[PDB]
């Protein structure tokens, strides 16, 4: 079932769905690829496509939607409340949020108000909603130069690093320099200076012009 | 499932009635095989959480102590947030607190504290030691060593879910002011006055309410 996962943040590129990048991307080998597919296939969680080669029912949805809500709530509970830093949500995240019941995650949100977002930039869904990010627009994606914001990143523990030891917090103003053609580098000027991101770190930060 | 946190909990509480502690006694109150309860001990003396000594059967270390004073900060913090954050009933609370309990780190707990503003006891006058420090209730008077009658506060219940229950069934609430009418020599009984209503309780309910004479 942790599966699932994968498949919808993949979706988020609109590739395709290779047998050889699930046992790949999950450490697992092919003789689990046929049987975990077959399983989903025949419990509606998805079906397979020709083009997108495999694509979530909507069931499918609501359950992967409902994955992140519980693990975005956590999130702003340990980062806004227990103080826990980057580090330190990389350690415990994933256990208490793969154990609090479904009532907790129910409880949290009323405790926190109801918040519309993580410390990241995600999106928090309502219960049994589904997942529509608010800020959609990679770097990568944005064509025009000039002054953005930093609306969300990817959530991983390494992009992080990488993005505070460079100085890149959800929220900081950036000015976008251009993407250099045949560089491959993306140019920024944040705090008066110059970086310059690769390819896959562009494509896992989320702007917006104003 | 029982870790040795768990029997260490049991072994504590199981010398606040300082008799010995027979391993027939730890099996019983943990539902377990004797040849575990021999192989828990062996673990736990060889942790040097205890000793065995001939009046108690065991004795705590200071290590053991330290122990024992975590898992009830972890317990008794878990509960506060549980109830006084996310309101959490009696029920809720028993279906869901032990697998936290086992769970959270000890960090978690660390912030937990602070983010609950140092609570120097949980809902039920359980008392909740700092890092570090040991465990000392801040009330040991349980109603079947109550001496005098007359008016009581009903300061502390122990944890247990039946417990609780057959309280919140007969409206015995930490907090709420209790007349002791004393224990009736042959009729066994324990006579209270919650609510100007009349009630008996048994010896051995009565030995799990603490109170103290206002």
């Amino acid at each position: 079932e942790d599966y699932l996962k994968c498949l919808y943040e993949l979706g988020t590129r609109h590739n395709k769905i290779t047998n050889k990048e699930i046992a790949q991307l999950m450490q697992v080998s092919p003789p689990a690829v046929t049987e975990m597919m077959k399983k989903l296939l025949a419990e509606e969680l998805l079906i397979k496509d020709k083009k997108a080669g495999y694509l979530l029912t909507d069931l499918g949805l609501k359950l992967v939607s409902d994955l992140y809500r519980k693990h975005r709530l956590i999130e702003v509970f340990l980062v806004h409340h227990l103080g826990y830093t980057t580090e330190e949500i990389h350690e415990e995240a994933e256990v208490l949020e793969h154990t609090v019941s479904d009532h907790f995650v129910e409880r949290l949100d009323q405790l926190l108000d109801y918040p519309k977002a993580c410390p990241h930039g995600g999106t928090i869904p309502a219960k049994g909603e589904l997942l529509v990010e608010k800020h959609k627009l990679t770097l990568e994606e944005a064509k025009e130069k000039g002054d953005y914001i930093l609306a969300r990143v990817h959530d991983n523990f390494d992009l992080l690093t990488y993005l505070e030891r460079n100085g890149l917090q959800v929220g900081k103003t950036i000015r976008f320099l251009g993407y250099d053609d045949f560089s491959h580098l993306y140019s920024l000027e944040v705090d008066g200076q110059e970086i310059q991101l690769a390819q896959p770190i562009a494509q896992q930060i989320y702007v917006e012009k104003i």
